[PDB]
């Protein structure tokens, strides 16, 4: 494994909280406190995109590479970003892009190249629709960014493909455009390739202002306008007593996928009726795939072909959920979260006050509404047994964490932020509460048995700034962050061995090293199949630490033996510490990032 000096090149200086990859369209995703994004190329040195998208500065742009399926979760400071489009792409662009409150915000719609060029060809090329409304000012606009690009375009096209026209323009020129296209293509029913721009537009139009959203005609006997229907999301929303999900190859997600929609009815029960050409269908079969049945019935469909002509698949169907604001003003601070390495359970903790958490499984709906009392005696029944005074409940973060009575409890802990004088000594001790999940068809929420955190680990008062499981899923790995040689660890056991889910009742080995200074702040943990040659040519991770003073130890976890020591470099040109600040895994490249607040780089061979 030899090592090679190359040189070196500013990457990034402005300052990172958190970090992130992005693997879809190798565009790489930036978190910064601003939104801005600034890429360099480093062998030929070209610029690859010039341009400054920013329609509300100020936000906080924080998103996780969640490397488990390759996805990542973008999350603004107003909703949650779901971005699962066609093929599960993702936007860079826009990282700065907010829902609306009124018509006069000014909002980026950065289309990729593929539907700004056929939104340009139906414009242009494919049908000419000059006379229109607002035609004029959009044609300008992307006439502006082509020719502000053609100076670049001598080197490379990727500019123009992402240093991408400002499309701010009104939105009742949009609105307007919009409307012409739409009409142009249902008066003839035309299903050209913008059919599917154009109903994605008008599901924009119509989905984006709340004042002018419909309700769903949920109920049998009921009847559905056919304007909402240029989303898929109608007829996903209708499978809600499927009796034939018991089939082989009927599952639930796959059969919803196709884009069907049934009433809850005794009759019919495995009757079929698609919407190519309304055949009047019937025996739906275990063995009776729900797209092989719609090439079999109708050949016809779009789908089968690959056209794109009405062309709304499950991403796309699931990607228009809408969302609410939790609070106006959102007093309350933002100091840390994650998801983890768990993308099914999302995990986007508003610690504003109000969390809800919506399974991806089922569809959005509302579920419930409450106020919390703020005398519940089960905070002091609890810290009673353990051995004038306002306690509230504030909620700042949900994890659910895996590898009746009483009920299913999990090591939920919250920040509680209560100020006690130091005749009372200020004492702060984790808590668990939880809502009900669900009825196990006594009160909700009974704790089942609490893990307390070690003496040492309390009295410095850590704060879990993220929460990752280990690779195995056995033992629980707990993030730690110290606020402005190993440290202060936790280190416990779980018992996974009868049949019922129990717990361990007698700690293994606690981890106290008299060395609180260098307390470790990131960390990874890999399989023992990865970093090490001998580990190499061979489950709790490899545990690397790094030190002010730029020294690189290689610990072994699993013992807590040290195996070889790396001497900092030398900065060139000034004698300034070449720190490096960035530590992340990602699936993408499977190495060790490192950028420096000097702006320099370096490669491990």
């Amino acid at each position: 494994w030899l090592v090679l000096r190359d040189g070196c090149m500013h990457c990034d200086a402005d300052g990172l909280h958190s970090l992130s990859y992005h693997p879809a369209l190798n565009a790489i995703l930036a978190v910064t406190s601003r939104g801005t994004i600034k890429v360099i190329d480093g062998t030929s040195g070209a610029t690859l995109q010039a341009s400054a998208l920013s329609a509300k500065p100020g936000g906080q742009v924080k998103c996780q590479y969640i490397s488990a399926v390759d996805k990542v979760i973008f999350v603004d400071d107003y909703a949650v970003g779901c971005r699962k489009d066609l093929n599960g792409i993702l936007l860079l662009d826009t990282a700065l892009q907010t829902p609306v409150s009124k018509q006069d915000d000014v909002v980026q719609l950065e289309l990729p190249v593929t539907e700004a060029q056929q939104l340009l060809s139906a414009c242009l090329e494919k049908v000419d629709i000059s006379s229109t409304e607002g035609y004029d000012l959009f044609i300008t606009q992307l006439k502006d960014g082509l020719k502000n690009t053609s100076h670049e375009t001598a080197a490379n096209h990727k500019v123009a493909k992402w240093a991408t026209v400002t499309f701010h323009l009104p939105h009742h020129v949009l609105k307007s455009i919009a409307s012409a296209i739409v009409n142009e293509l249902k008066k003839i029913n035309q299903n050209v390739a913008a059919l599917p721009v154009a109903s994605s537009v008008m599901d924009r139009l119509s989905y984006l202002l709340p004042s002018a959203r419909p309700e769903l005609g949920v109920g049998p006997g009921r009847s559905v306008d056919r304007s909402l229907m240029y989303s898929e999301a109608n007829r996903r929303e209708t499978f809600t007593s499927w009796p034939h999900v018991g089939y082989r190859w009927a599952q639930p997600d796959p059969m919803a996928q196709a884009g069907f929609y049934h009433q809850p009815a005794s009759s019919g029960d495995d009757r079929a009726m698609c919407f190519t050409c309304s055949v009047c269908l019937v025996c739906w079969e275990p063995t009776d795939e729900p797209w092989s049945e719609h090439e079999r019935h109708s050949p016809n469909c779009p789908f089968v072909k690959g056209e794109h002509t009405q062309n709304v698949p499950l991403s796309v169907t699931l990607a228009t959920s809408p969302a609410q604001f939790p609070c106006t003003d959102g007093t309350d601070r933002i100091s840390c979260f994650g998801s983890g390495s768990c993308p099914h359970f999302l995990a986007a903790a508003t610690k504003r006050g109000k969390i809800c958490i919506w399974d991806v499984s089922k569809l959005m709906k509302v579920h419930l509404k409450f106020e919390i009392n703020a005398y519940d005696p089960a905070i002091v029944q609890q810290l009673i047994l353990s051995g004038a005074m306002e306690v509230s409940l504030d909620i700042t973060a949900l994890s659910i964490l895996q590898q009746n009575i009483p009920f299913p409890c999990l090591l939920a802990g919250g920040l509680l932020t209560y100020k006690s004088p130091a005749p009372l000594v200020r004492r702060t001790l984790p808590v668990l509460l939880l809502y009900s999940i669900k009825e196990s068809d006594p009160k909700p929420g009974t704790l089942v048995q609490c893990l307390r955190l070690p003496k040492f680990a309390e009295e410095e008062n850590l704060c879990i700034d993220s929460i990752t499981p280990c690779a195995d899923g056995i033992h629980l790995l707990v993030g730690l962050r110290t606020c402005p040689s190993g440290g202060y660890l936790v280190l416990y056991k779980m018992n996974y061995a009868t049949r019922i889910v129990t717990l361990e009742e007698e700690p293994i080995k606690i981890q106290h090293i008299k060395d609180p200074q260098d307390t470790i702040t990131s960390l990874i943990l890999l399989p023992p199949d990865i970093l090490d040659n001998r580990e190499d040519d061979c489950t709790l991770g490899h545990l690397v630490i790094t030190t002010q003073g730029g020294y690189v130890k290689i610990l072994d976890l699993s013992n807590f033996e040290i195996l070889a020591k790396v001497e900092p470099p030398k900065k060139e040109g000034t004698e300034e510490q070449d720190t490096f600040v960035s530590v992340i895994y990602c699936s993408g490249t499977d190495r060790l990032c490192a950028c420096t607040k000097g702006g320099e780089l370096h490669f491990l061979q």
